[PDB]
């Protein structure tokens, strides 16, 4: 599996578990219907041995369709 830890600046952390089947199907992850803003993502692969280091933060901006 993988864990996706996203957070829109100021808010609290949101999460998502992406399983193998889920990952191979979706070609990664897909985040559906987030309120607008600049989000910060870290990703962490969990293998048979343990939880391996979080990917440095990436930023993604969901459009405001107003402002
Ligand atoms: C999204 O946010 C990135 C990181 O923001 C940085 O840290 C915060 C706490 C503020 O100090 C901010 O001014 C810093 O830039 C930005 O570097 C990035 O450009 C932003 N992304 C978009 C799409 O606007």
């Amino acid at each position: 599996l993988y864990e996706v830890s996203y957070r829109r600046y100021g808010d609290e952390e949101l999460h998502l578990c992406v399983s193998r089947k889920h990952f191979a199907l979706e070609r990664g992850c897909r985040l559906r219907g987030l309120s607008p803003g600049n989000y910060s993502v870290r990703i962490r692969a969990t293998s048979l041995a343990g939880n391996g280091s979080w990917t440095e933060p990436t930023y993604f901006y969901v459009t405001d369709y107003l402002d």
